[PDB]
């Protein structure tokens, strides 16, 4: 095909033999999901403004930009591999952590720091959550996807990019200490709740990739694949404390699986089979229910035994993984946003009963709130109209007050301060910000220009 020799003249210096990336990312058709082909086109013609991105236009009409376009989205004929051995030979080790003190090098308090994702060029920043200033700023893996991890003491700091790059950063030593290469497309990771395994769910290959927490040197690579041996795509894992174990969530099965560490690594799987394909997780406060999406509303299931003890039919399709917990009235309630309509779901734990339907001006995507809080702060992030952060009564479970820190611009995620006297929302814009308000008058205390920050991660808060 002409896409072909056109890839290896004039794109496979930066992007790598076989579209797997180099200085360039991963350019197969999994890792382009969120680029539409004409998006493409136009940053193969014209570059992407400030990166090492140029355009080509000058080097290559019409014929052969779409000829490019169609190859980067073509499936290839073999589905591109990522055994055991290219990940060994993918570990890094710049600052071991057995040659690294154990002391903060900072002065500002290590449980108040803010990891901050600074996703328009690709870097995180450390800040000091009292002062609210950056104490370190570096450049990531390309495109950091699901959030970072926590050890268990909140020393260290565990990243998974989208072309399947996993970072270990040391905050006390402000130094990354390892970086391997688990998967070719990566969905998020996980740390166990005793700090001693990262276990990564990838969609390229199918598969968990299970690491030691300490220098991300590989344990075991896990394959997907149900008790038929069908072949799937992790969607997400995540870490339940109390059971000692990971939970993962598994795209193209109708299985779901948990991993239990306490008894050392966690490499078999406890297979749950599940009614419908099941992923977005969230867990009851107990890590007892399980609340999971189903492709056909809401499943409630019991994790010890897999059943499935309570159906909850939501409008449209609800982003359960990013609701929360809170009590009202001495009652466990559940509150979720939802990503094609806009409302926000309140459900009652008892007897997994929706309580209220609050209607807001548009589908959102994150949710947060404090115990210091009266409020659960949320968003239109999806919306046409997208620039308020809305403040949800806990008690009356209705939209008290709204904050729009940039109008016209997209206003998205909330985190608060370790005592919660703070709430850091971000401004998703190449002209963006972190703003700083205060959670209980409400006001704009501090701005912190950034280029498209997204989420921000409190240690106190994450690993409390
Ligand atoms: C190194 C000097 C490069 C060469 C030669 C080519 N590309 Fe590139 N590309 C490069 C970088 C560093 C980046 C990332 C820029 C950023 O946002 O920080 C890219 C990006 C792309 C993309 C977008 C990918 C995405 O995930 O959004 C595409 C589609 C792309 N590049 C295609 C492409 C083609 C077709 C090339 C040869 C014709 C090519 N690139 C050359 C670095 C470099």
């Amino acid at each position: 095909a002409p896409g072909e020799a056109l890839y290896r003249q004039h794109c496979q210096a930066c992007h790598g033999a076989g579209r797997l990336g180099g200085s360039g990312p991963t350019l197969l058709p999994e890792s382009l999901s969120r680029l539409k082909p004409a998006q493409a086109r136009e940053v193969i013609l014209h570059g992407r403004p400030a990166t090492q991105m140029a355009g080509f236009a000058g080097q290559l009409d019409d014929a052969a930009a779409d000829a490019l376009v169609a190859y980067l989205y073509q499936a290839p004929p073999r589905e591109p591999q990522w055994s055991a051995e290219d990940i060994r030979a993918s570990q890094v080790q710049p600052h071991p952590l057995a040659t690294l003190p154990s002391r903060p090098r900072f002065e500002a308090d290590p449980l108040n720091l803010f990891v901050v994702v600074e996703s328009g060029d690709h870097h995180v920043t450390i800040l000091d959550g009292d002062r609210f200033e950056p104490i370190a700023r570096f450049p990531s893996r390309y495109a950091l996807h699901g959030g970072p991890k926590f050890s268990p003491d909140g020393r260290l700091v565990y990243f998974a990019s989208r072309d399947g790059w996993v970072t270990l950063y040391d905050l006390y030593n402000l130094k990354v200490v390892a970086e391997v290469r688990a998967g070719l497309n990566t969905r998020n990771l996980a740390v166990s709740d005793d700090g001693r395994w990262v276990l990564v769910g990838n969609y390229l290959p199918g598969n968990l990739v299970l690491l030691d927490a300490r220098d991300l040197s590989l344990v075991q690579v896990i394959p997907a694949a149900d008790a038929q041996g069908q072949a799937s795509r992790v969607s997400a894992v995540y870490t339940a404390p109390p059971r000692h174990s990971f939970v993962v969530a598994l795209k193209d099965v109708h299985e779901l699986w948990e991993l239990p560490y306490a008894n050392g690594k966690p490499v078999a799987p406890k297979r749950l089979a599940v009614a419908d394909y099941l992923d977005d997780f969230s867990f009851s406060p107990d890590y007892r229910y399980l609340l999971g999406s189903s492709r056909q509303g809401g499943e409630v299931i019991e994790l010890d035994s897999g059943a499935r003890v309570a159906s909850i039919p939501l409008s449209g399709m609800p982003h359960l993984g990013s609701g929360i917990y809170w009590k009202r009235d001495g009652r466990w309630v559940f509150a979720t946003p939802n990503i094609s309509r806009g409302v926000i779901s309140v459900i009652d734990l008892q007897n997994w009963k929706p309580l209220k339907e609050i209607v807001t001006d548009g589908p959102g995507f994150f949710m947060r709130s404090h115990a210091d809080s009266p409020y659960a702060w949320t968003d239109t992030f999806l919306g046409k109209k997208h620039d308020e952060i809305l403040l949800i009564d806990k008690q009356t479970l209705e939209i008290a007050h709204r904050l729009r820190p940039s109008p016209g611009k997209v206003a998205g995620h909330v985190e608060f301060t370790r005592d919660g006297r703070y709430a850091l929302l971000s401004v998703w814009d190449r002209d963006g910000a972190l703003v700083v308000y205060d959670a209980h008058s409400l006001e704009e205390v501090k701005r912190l220009p950034m280029n498209k920050p997204s989420g921000k991660y409190n240690v106190g808060n994450k690993i409390g």
